[PDB]
């Protein structure tokens, strides 16, 4: 394994959110050209075998061992009635205490907050991506598609991503492999060799959150400069088009920064590859 290996992301120049939005509330209209610079992106989301390197090497203590809480979908036992806060849900005990990760330690971590993520991601002499880098990134190369690969959810009548199948919240077939969380190296890689970048867990990005987007076109542009809560991205696997569509790239939402759940992750970015890890 090499679940902390970085892919270049080439410079170019792409169209950021879509004049055709599906959940115009989250601001993904309007469809403006932005232009990024060459980069590297974690090619997997950060996994749990991972994120324990770095609390081994450093003893963090996450938010949400802190605050001794962290928020659990209702179905694998608050912003819906299917979002509770479980007292010790923590990234090692996913659904509460008597959960644990030791089956799983290839899965997305989860219950990191923002500053978590900023603290593994600088810890590995890396950061967080802007938004703009995200969503270049998600696309992999494609202009103006819905998902990493193209427009059909199930191209060639495969699976492409983690996301949930069947009726929500009440039955999860998991016909796509998985019920909760993925190994972070499932599923293809889009055509920048980024796995899991729709599905799985939602990701962190350094910026804040607004609505409000300009026409004007960008060179690598970092949100507005103040906010409330910073911008997560790339669904989950909870995600459904019956109630929550937003595995496109295009989508987006939005969290506190002290804030955790059990379907939030991250990876990190980098402008420069950091040192080999001998
Ligand atoms: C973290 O430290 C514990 C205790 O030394 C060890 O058992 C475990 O394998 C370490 N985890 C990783 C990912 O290195
Ligand atoms: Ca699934
Ligand atoms: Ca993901
Ligand atoms: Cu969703």
């Amino acid at each position: 394994l090499a679940h902390s290996k970085m892919v270049p992301i080439p410079a170019g120049v792409f169209t950021m959110g879509t004049d055709d939005p599906q959940i115009k509330q989250d601001g993904e209209a309007p469809a403006r050209r932005v232009t990024i610079d060459a980069f590297y992106m974690d090619a997997y989301e950060v996994s749990n075998t991972e994120f324990e390197k770095f609390v081994n090497s450093t003893g963090y203590l996450t938010e949400a061992e802190k605050f001794g809480d962290s928020f659990v979908f209702e179905g694998m036992l608050a912003a819906a009635p299917w979002w509770l806060p479980v007292k010790g849900a923590n990234w090692r005990h996913p659904e509460g205490p008597d959960s644990t990760i030791l089956h799983r330690p290839d899965h997305p971590v989860l219950h990191v907050s923002w500053n978590d993520a900023v603290a593994y991601c600088t810890w590995a002499g890396k950061r967080l991506p802007t938004e703009a880098e995200w969503e270049y990134s998600c696309r992999g190369g494609l202009h103006n598609r819905l998902f990493p690969w193209g427009n059909k959810l199930q191209p060639k009548g495969q699976h492409y991503a983690n996301i949930w199948q069947g009726e929500f919240p009440v039955t999860n077939t998991g016909e796509d492999g998985f019920q909760g969380t993925a190994p972070v190296d499932a599923f293809p890689p889009n055509g920048y060799g980024l796995y899991n970048i729709v599905g799985n867990a939602w990701e962190w990005t350094s910026d804040w959150w607004t609505v409000h987007h300009s026409v004007e076109e960008t060179l690598n542009p970092k949100g507005p400069p103040s906010g409330k809560d910073r911008v997560k991205k790339g669904g989950s696997y909870m995600c459904h088009r019956s109630y929550c569509y937003r595995y496109r790239c295009a989508a987006r939402s939005q969290n506190t920064p002290d804030s955790s759940a059990s379907n939030l992750g991250f990876r990190c970015a980098a402008d420069r590859l950091p040192t080999m890890d001998s």
